[PDB]
């Protein structure tokens, strides 16, 4: 896309092959068991990618970013059938398109599915390094720490008082090991400022905490 | 590899362009903080993948097959500083080579880097359904459970008595989630033939369990 400094042409080969435009979020598109013969390039807007278990816990270990790919674990895996990784966080764009048509465009250039593979790639090693992390209950200061590690990513929101990331209690069932329920305390004393301030479901680290 | 029902050409084209001829097991290769610039085949033997978290266990995660490969994770990945994924599981025999070289064979067939994407990928579908699974502290009926498992897997070896599988309960600190210590208790009931029959660290399941 242009505006921005990316400066990728053959991407702009690639959306110029597919088809940019999603929804606001929550719109999940295969992780249900449905065949991911469709694929997703988020180009704008984030998701929420999530797994499923072997006790069939559905929970999202993962996320994209405005530039990254959806549906490659079901083109590129080599699922056919789910395999999980997708529900929208944002209201994105996606260059959403046919993976027939694409894996012929990603074979008509060597450096687009490497440049695909390497997303995934990523995200073993972001996998590799988080799996046993919140399965450790860590939750006494793993719930702000997440909260903190927004501030940190482009999902900080500058406002006149704090910069806020809205933050459902139900990504830190997720990210911490627990429900919204031990983090529920904690997530209910944030709307309280007695951890921060959550101004609904966004939550506004003031400054001091 | 001849003698066994392969098929595969553009292996033959691969292994005679690397280095086949591994050594029994203990050998790591790279999981410490290695620049993962070498690659290696598993060819004959299968190791045990390994990760690390954000405490440092560096746990063993998934593990291979007789044809698999390793260091992916360093070259295709895009680590390059080890990042995780190897400790020897058995006496193998890989074929290991540097991706500088390597590389360039991988790129004059789109097809050979392509099956080794799909490897990692099928990892990628390993640990996206058995990360919070050893995480539930499930210990009742999940340690035996892959027990059972190794009678399913090419390892079972049969003997005039039973057939087994050697695992020391270390591998099962890691699929369980504890420490061969509540697994401990079990494991040693094991060799009391109360559960199992472990003949060393051997493990048969003679039948009836």
């Amino acid at each position: 896309v242009l505006g921005k400094p990316q400066t990728d042409p053959t991407l702009e080969w690639f959306l110029s092959h597919c088809h940019i435009h999603k929804y606001p979020s929550k719109s999940t598109l295969i992780h249900q068991g449905e065949k991911a013969e469709t694929l997703y390039y988020i180009v704008k807007g984030s998701v929420a990618v999530l797994i499923k278990d072997e006790e069939g816990k559905e929970m999202i270990l993962s996320y994209l970013n405005q530039g990254d790919f959806i549906g490659e674990l079901g083109l590129f895996e080599e699922g056919q059938e789910r395999s999980a990784w997708v529900r929208a966080k944002t209201a994105c764009e996606v260059a959403e398109i046919s993976y027939k048509k694409f894996r012929q465009l990603i074979q008509v250039n060597p450096d687009i599915l490497m440049r695909l593979s390497a997303q995934m790639a990523r995200r073993l090693q972001v996998t590799s390094e988080k799996v046993g992390n919140l399965a450790f209950l860590d939750v006494t200061g793993r719930i702000a720490q997440t909260l903190l590690n927004l501030a940190k990513q482009p999902d900080a929101m500058t406002h006149p008082d704090g910069m806020q990331i809205k933050i459902t209690r139900q990504e830190i069932g997720q990210i911490v090991g627990c429900s919204r329920e031990t983090v529920g305390r904690i997530l209910k004393m944030l709307e309280d400022q007695n951890l921060i301030s959550a101004h609904g479901k966004t939550i506004v680290v003031y400054g001091t905490r």
